[PDB]
């Protein structure tokens, strides 16, 4: 078991996969294509949907990051991860699957609640999802949470997770701080996440190494901040404005990354080296032929599990961007969150 390279917190969620005739989603008042979270009426899907026998996979974005990290990493422990699930049946589905793939878990259990689940209905080649969060809310670290980090010099969280409460990304991000060889790495997950937590992300950036998102979130942080996509000479821009969150426009001569995905068009990223000095990194993203693409959800995800097994692995700010590019090609061609040991990137 171990060592643990990477822990990470986040909103854990059982994704359970089916193909289901159209009167289904009908009946649950779904629309074709649409990603929603469950209605008191529609809480009666997932035991109803557990009747097709679905497939069961772990979900959640953080989680779906670091099982990226446990697959490259392959010896059994070396990604942790914690977040809140309830003492229902299928907490204990999520904990055995989670175990299966030799992923280090704690689950903090909330009596009562509902262990997050995320309804995966296919349908016309065309993926409905409708999510009840549950439990994922009520999570709160343990006191004692860093004796399970052992020895992680590599921490990240979701900005979802400041949804349950900013005190769990804090005390991360804290306790990274106290590390000189650690890092805190965060994803700005949503551009909601970036308008309701300005004041609690203006602190925790000061406390951030690395900084994840992609093109709508970076420019809601834009005009959030005003620090100032698709145009080069203005994504730099961004990115460049964005870094000072991180740096104060100081040097701490500590990691201070910044980094945007934009979809088809190549990575862009800003770094301020321990010497000080601003760099600007470009990386192109290598196209699959469109036959291939069959599920564009949890790209986001592969690529931040991708880029924090090539850091754990000491390489390059663009080594990283492209073993993160990899991963997001290879999950999109297949529905849900999944690899194979085979044929593995990076
Ligand atoms: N707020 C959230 N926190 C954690 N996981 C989430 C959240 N919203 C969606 N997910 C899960 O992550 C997947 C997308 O990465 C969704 O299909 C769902 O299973
Ligand atoms: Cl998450
Ligand atoms: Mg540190």
């Amino acid at each position: 078991t171990g060592p643990m390279r990477v822990f990470a917190i986040g909103n854990p969620i059982l994704d359970l996969v089916a193909e289901v005739p159209s009167s289904f989603l009908d009946e649950f008042f779904l629309k074709r294509g649409d990603a929603t979270l469950a209605t008191p009426e529609q809480m009666r899907i997932y035991s109803t949907l557990d009747q097709f026998n679905p497939t069961s996979l772990p979900g959640g974005s953080a989680l779906n990051s670091v099982r990226v990290v446990q697959k490259l990493l392959r010896k059994p422990g070396s990604a942790g991860y914690m977040g809140a699930i309830g003492d229902d049946p299928r907490g204990q589905v999520l904990k055995e699957l989670c175990d299966k793939e030799g992923l280090a878990t704690r689950f903090m259990v909330a009596p009562g609640q509902s262990t997050g689940v995320c309804a995966v209905l296919i349908n016309e080649k065309e993926r409905t999802l409708c999510t009840h969060l549950g439990a994922c809310g009520s999570f709160r670290l343990p006191e004692d949470w860093t004796t399970f980090a052992s020895g992680a010099l590599i921490f990240y969280a979701t900005a979802y997770t400041l949804t349950a409460t900013p005190k769990n990304a804090f005390e991360v991000a804290g306790y990274a701080h106290g590390i000189p060889n650690a890092i805190f790495t965060l994803n700005l997950s949503a551009p909601f996440c970036v308008e309701l937590y300005k004041d609690a992300m203006q602190s925790l950036l000061l406390h951030t190494n690395i900084l994840f998102g992609n093109e709508e979130e970076f420019a809601h942080l834009a005009k959030v901040h005003n620090l100032v996509t698709a145009n080069k000479e203005h994504a730099v821009e961004v990115c460049t404005g964005a870094l000072r969150l991180l740096t104060a426009g100081q040097n701490t001569g500590a990691t201070k990354l910044v980094v945007m995905t934009r979809g088809h068009n190549p990575v862009i990223a800003a770094e301020q080296t321990a010497d000080g000095t601003v760099v600007v990194h470009e990386v192109g993203v290598p196209v699959v032929a469109a036959e291939k693409i069959v599920d564009t959800n949890g790209a986001g995800d592969a690529f931040v599990g991708g880029f924090l097994y090539a850091l754990s692995q000491g390489k390059t700010v663009k080594q990283c961007i492209m073993c993160g590019n990899a991963c997001a090609q290879d999950v999109i061609q297949h529905v849900g969150f999944s690899l194979s040991f085979t044929s593995l990137p990076c």
